[PDB]
């Protein structure tokens, strides 16, 4: 229950310039409505198409960051925000640069106690044949092939044989000049953890139909799933969520974004990434949980730009 005046005049950063223009687009366009339906002074911005400069200039208090990839999610538009004196949702510089490079994630977490699939590094140069054999030596197979980060080019790999991690170490080699090869976390199941500021959102099973979680399952398939409930136990649920906040928290992330992670057969957690721009389209994981406590739209919105205040 704030006055939507203590919130100034506000800016909704949309677009941009990155593949992932689209997605930002319909997220920000939404996201506008949601604050002005709290009677919020809010107004789109689009830095692909007007001059960053204006946000000072015209006055803008803060802003709600709506954009994905590129400058938008990397600390680069954090820094500039910061730099111009404009309060902004989700991490600032280091959490977010640092939560797109996954090999400095997992370093982080492993010297913290957060869990994180065992994994190997593999630079451009090396003698692949050589570290693929020390590699399934240690880890085994099946095992997972990323960029050390991060997505560019070259997807996630899942290779089933020993004898074919040479080549897709090379593959990946060529697009990052650090690659990871993570050991495969088999038998459980795939979840992620939402985190708004302080809101209880429940985890979220995801259930790709296919390998993994994998670009056909996340933009093409129309039949991947998300559930809640998730179908663990209460006390592991809460658990998870508690560990999910602690590996956002180590990376230097403040409360906006998602934990992801896989479970084994033996019910221990393994997290992936975190991921400091989610969507927020009609459709979006944050929504979902948010609606699964009683929190709609607009307030889920209102609640993670309050961050920005003091
Ligand atoms: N070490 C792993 N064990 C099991 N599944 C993984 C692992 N790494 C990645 N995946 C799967 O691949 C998807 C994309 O990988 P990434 O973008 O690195 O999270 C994940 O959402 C999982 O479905
Ligand atoms: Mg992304």
């Amino acid at each position: 229950g704030i006055d939507p005046k203590r919130f100034g005049k506000v800016a909704v950063l949309l677009g941009g310039d990155s593949a992932e223009r689209e997605v930002s687009l319909n997220s920000g366009r939404l996201v506008l409505q949601g604050l002005r339906d709290a009677g919020i002074d809010a107004h789109p911005f689009d830095p692909a198409q007007r001059p960053l400069a204006a946000l000072k200039d015209e006055g803008f208090v803060r802003a709600f960051n709506a954009l994905h990839g590129g400058y938008g999610e990397n600390g680069q538009i954090q820094g500039a925000l910061d730099f111009y004196g404009i309060r902004y949702t989700g991490s600032g510089v280091l959490g977010s640069a640092l939560g797109l490079d996954k090999f400095r994630t997992k370093l982080v977490w492993q010297q913290t106690g957060i869990p994180t699939p065992p994994f190997e590094t593999v630079m451009r140069g090396d003698d692949y044949a050589a570290r693929a054999q020390d590699i399934v030596a240690k880890l085994g197979v099946p095992l997972f092939v990323k960029p050390a980060s991060e997505g560019s080019s070259v997807a996630v790999e899942k290779v089933k044989s020993a004898d074919a991690l040479p080549a897709a170490l090379e593959e990946a080699a060529k697009h990052d000049k650090i690659v990871i090869v993570e050991k495969s976390i088999e038998g459980g199941g795939e979840y992620t953890a939402c985190i708004a500021a302080d809101l209880d959102l429940p985890l979220i099973r995801i259930v790709p139909a296919g390998e993994f979680y994998d670009y056909h399952a996340k933009y093409i398939a129309n039949d991947t799933q998300y559930l809640i409930p998730c179908g663990l136990d209460a006390a592991k649920e809460a658990e998870f969520k508690r560990i999910a906040r602690r590996a956002f928290d180590v990376l230097g992330c403040t409360d906006w974004g998602r934990a992801d992670f896989m479970l084994d057969a033996a019910g221990n957690p393994y997290f992936l990434e975190v991921n400091t721009a989610p969507g927020m389209t009609d459709h979006s994981l944050p929504p979902k949980a948010a609606r699964a406590v009683g929190i709609g739209y607009s307030e889920l919105v209102v609640k993670v730009l309050s961050l920005t205040l003091d």
